[PDB]
């Protein structure tokens, strides 16, 4: 069994943690990554994360729990997860930092996932996540300069 001392201390305090209603879910979760079912796991991630009692929990799941297998599933899951968790938390810039650096982990498995030369997959997430954190970016935008440049009013950074 993957279950393990680490892990039995995380969904104890998941469990503390969290409302009672996410119970029943957690029971098959806690059971998934103990057969190491990755796949059922993540299908019990999904059901947590199209709900949220306590999004917050999503943060210490990725980065102490989700983290011992992230390269097994897909990439947007676990992606998504932290987008949850870290958009709920009142910063943005952490948000973007963490969100691009969780794409750079998957850039640099990418090739250890398998590739060729625009191969049926080449990055399809990590572009969609470098899209949205971009988009994070703009909403987060300095200033909109002026119609001067309205095509792309960004004011961001300019030179240097």
């Amino acid at each position: 069994m993957f279950n393990n001392h680490e892990i039995d201390t995380i969904l104890s305090t998941l469990r503390m943690e969290a409302d009672p209603s996410l119970h029943p879910l957690f029971e098959q979760f806690e059971k998934f990554y103990e057969e190491k079912l990755w796949f059922q796991l993540s299908e019990s991630l999904t059901k947590f994360f199209d709900d949220a009692k306590s999004t917050p929990l999503r943060l210490r799941l990725y980065d102490n729990f989700v983290s011992k297998f992230y390269d097994k599933i897909n990439q947007l899951s676990v992606v998504k997860y932290l987008l949850a968790s870290l958009k709920d938390s009142k910063d943005f810039d952490e948000s973007l930092k963490y969100l691009d650096d969780l794409k750079a982990q998957f850039q640099e498995l990418d090739s250890k996932k398998q590739r060729n030369n625009g191969s049926k997959d080449h990055g399809d997430g990590i572009l969609l996540i470098d899209s949205e954190i971009a988009r994070t970016y703009l909403l987060k935008n300095d200033l909109v300069k002026a119609r001067d440049l309205l095509d792309d009013l960004e004011k961001t950074l300019d030179k240097k």
